[PDB]
């Protein structure tokens, strides 16, 4: 009678990324009173060398 | 009788990205009151690399 | 009778990068009172490279 | 007697970037009151490379 | 009795990009009182390059 | 008998790019008040090569 045949194959993906990350002071209401006093002296040298953010296939 | 046949590939994907990130002071309502006092003295060097932001094949 | 054959390769991307960021001060609503006091001195050498932000096949 | 045949391929990209990047003061509503006081001094030497964004093929 | 036949080859694309990008004081409807003060003295060079943003082949 | 046969193959693209980047306080509603002072003494250098926004092949 009938026949069908049906193959999928399914990626999928959902990347967020920060290579070599700092975040600083992420989020302040404020409701009342907030009072925030921070330095640094940073001096900073910054490397980073993020792979694929992918979906990735080889050989 | 009746045929039918089906083959899928699927690849989805969703990226974001930051290479050497730095994010400062990210959200501020203030509904109250708030103070923030910060330096930094940086004195930086930044490098960065990515990777394909990709859906990717080699051979 | 009725035969029927489909084939299908997909690929969807969505991508976002920023090679080499720095963000400041991102968001502020600032409904009731708000103060920031922020230097710094950067002194800043950025380099970046950003890789293919695609769909990407070789050989 | 009925045959159909159907082949896709289909490659969809949506793509932002920025290389070298900086953002500052990104958004301000300042509904109440909002004082910002910021230098910085960068000196800044920027290079940047971006890859293509794109779908691409080689060999 | 009816034969068909479709092959479909796609390539969709939508991007933007912005080399080398300083961004600054992106968005400000300042609906009750903003004050911003900022410097900065840049002493600054800047130099970038774009890829192909495209569909692209090579053979 | 009926017969039908389609090939399509089709590349499609929208680009916004700008090289060598800059954007100084893109939008102000000031709906409020607002004040901002920003200089930059820039001493700005800027070399930039935006490749092809297309559709590309060689060979």
């Amino acid at each position: 009678g009938k026949v069908q045949i049906i193959n999928k194959k399914l990626d999928l993906s959902n990347v967020q990324s920060k290579c070599g990350s700092k975040d600083n002071i992420k989020h302040v209401p404020g409701g009342g009173s907030v009072q925030i006093v921070y330095k640094p002296v940073d001096l900073s040298k910054v490397t980073s060398k993020c792979g694929s953010l992918g979906n990735i296939h080889h050989k």
